[PDB]
């Protein structure tokens, strides 16, 4: 019981982050005087291409290491990505800043699958519940923590980060008395390749992979355009709250998509193109409404609507997997979803190719967001074809 304690202990130290909210108004002012357009064109395209091709290797050391030094690579990138935070100057130097939370990033999958390496199989699944909830209620008190330092008590973010890195030193410092962990040419190939010679085996996968592109796309903007449509040398910004609400409400709302008794056969393409429309119509009005109260109010419905349909495709998708085939699952389409938001960087985000406006990038993305939905309902004609007959 202690060792799985001092896991839930770590694991809310860890995610106790109460910088995340306040990251923006930190590189816009005198603390690093950059230029926002040349943040938001460079910075941060290296960290998805780093991630992108280091996922892979630190995934397969997992299994290398049995999962045992994970927790200490991602202890010690905390520890170096937030003193490079603290001190990093120019272009490069924020470009390995941002590696530095890249490599930090890519051991989460190493953090929540250690867990089903010490513990009894039958036990795993409740014992991750509570880590989940133990993450989601951390990532709350963070948030509201450091909407109350900020507002409330009207304190600078100089002491707010100082705690920051305390927080995830203290979580190091927990996570290094950890107890042992005591436990693919074609065969691979072959492993995820039958993940997909069914009907239901193939399908949600695809459309959970590219709204998982949507979101890791928008969020990391957000708050440039929050920034951008009220700028903080006049105004005060309440990202503390609405993340709090937002991450509250995506957990109520999962936990209620398994207490209505519905069948999927019956009508699950369209509650999912219904899903893929709102989720349209919510970027492209957070686009055109050129304010700051009902611009939170889509951001907010748009990460409710991303919960719901990213946790009924878990449901689909856990019913279509086997007990043995979550990770290798979980990993390959994470990989195919991370090449794609790649590619999509190659296209538009980076300053190398088009480098279009932060503004203008949320024009199309509704139909981006729609033509995941038409071939749903390319699916769904052929399926309303074959429905009758
Ligand atoms: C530490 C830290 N690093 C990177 C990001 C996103 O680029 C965030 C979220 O804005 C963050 O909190």
């Amino acid at each position: 019981f202690l060792p799985t304690a001092l896991l839930c202990a770590y694991g809310f130290f860890a995610s106790l982050r109460p910088s995340e909210p306040f990251l923006t108004p930190y590189l816009l002012g005198p603390d690093k005087n950059l230029t926002e357009r040349e943040v938001f064109n460079e910075i941060y395209p290296v960290w998805t291409y780093s991630y992108l091709v280091l996922l892979f290797p630190v995934f397969l050391a997992t299994d290398y290491l049995r999962y045992k030094p994970v927790v200490l690579l991602q202890g010690l990138s905390l520890i170096v990505t937030w003193f490079m935070l603290l001190y990093a100057q120019g272009l490069l130097a924020i470009q390995f800043l941002e590696f530095f939370y890249g490599i930090a990033t890519a051991t989460e999958i190493a953090y929540y699958s250690y867990i089903y390496s010490v513990v009894d199989l039958g036990m795993y699944q409740k014992v991750t519940s509570y880590c989940r909830s133990a993450t989601l209620v951390g990532f709350t008190v963070g948030s509201v923590l450091g909407q109350i330092l900020v507002s409330v008590a009207g304190w600078s973010l100089f002491s707010l980060n100082v705690i920051s890195l305390t927080c995830v030193s203290v979580a190091f410092a927990v996570a290094w008395f950890l107890p042992m962990p005591q436990k693919v040419l074609k065969v691979l190939w072959n492993d995820f390749l039958m993940c997909y010679s069914s009907r239901p085996l193939l399908c949600w996968s695809v459309w959970w992979a590219l709204s998982t592109c949507g979101y890791f796309q928008v969020v990391n903007y957000t708050q440039g355009l929050w920034e951008k449509v009220m700028p903080s040398r006049y105004a005060a910004i309440y990202n503390g709250g609405v993340e709090a609400v937002s991450t509250l409400l995506g957990a109520v709302a999962v936990f209620a998509v398994g207490y209505i008794k519905i069948s999927w056969s019956t009508w699950g393409e369209m509650t999912l193109s219904l899903f893929s429309l709102l989720i349209a119509a919510a970027v492209y009005i957070m686009d055109t409404v050129g304010n700051i109260w009902v611009c939170y109010a889509s951001y907010v419905v748009f990460r409710i609507i991303y919960m719901l349909l990213i946790t009924i495709a878990t449901f689909q998708i856990a019913a279509n997997l086997s007990m043995e085939r979550y990770a290798l699952v979980f990993g390959v389409n994470t990989f195919i979803a991370l090449a794609l938001q790649t590619l999509l960087t190659l296209i538009v985000v980076d300053a190398s190719g088009l480098g279009l406006e932060i503004t203008t990038q949320f024009l199309i993305y509704a139909s981006y967001f729609a033509l995941i939905a038409v071939v749903f309902l390319a699916s769904g004609a052929v399926s309303v074809m074959k429905k009758c007959r």
